[PDB]
């Protein structure tokens, strides 16, 4: 479940929980299938210091699938293997010594449809 100040005892001096990343949001131009999201870091960093920042995508908006996807600093990474004229679903977290923090919202974004053929 959750960590929920539990197990662990008699800490030293621990640092505090760290707080939810800015929402992601689209960077330059979002084609058929690939858009790039950057996500702007914590101004109210609590007493830790980010650590990695790992993203997760979902299909639009049925069908509750979190996968990683992306690992590492940058805060910008390139969601590929998208489909056009569909739904996404996407959300930002940070992570420190106390573990992940909730997760930022939501990220809809819906991307052109080409005008090409779907059964044929």
């Amino acid at each position: 479940g959750s960590s929920g100040s539990s197990g662990v005892v008699e800490f030293t001096t621990c640092p505090d929980k760290p707080g939810i990343p800015v929402k992601p949001s689209v960077k330059g131009k979002i084609h058929s299938h690939s858009f790039k999201i950057t996500w702007d870091p914590p101004k109210d960093n609590g007493g830790a210091t980010i650590n990695k920042y790992v993203v997760e995508m979902a299909e639009g908006s049925n069908g509750n699938k979190w996968e990683m996807i992306y690992s590492g600093a940058t805060r910008e990474h390139l969601c590929d293997r998208l489909n056009p004229g569909c739904f996404y679903r996407l959300r930002v977290y940070c992570i420190s010594d106390g573990g992940q923090s909730a997760v930022s919202e939501s990220l809809l974004v819906q991307t052109p449809a080409v005008s090409g053929p779907s059964s044929g």
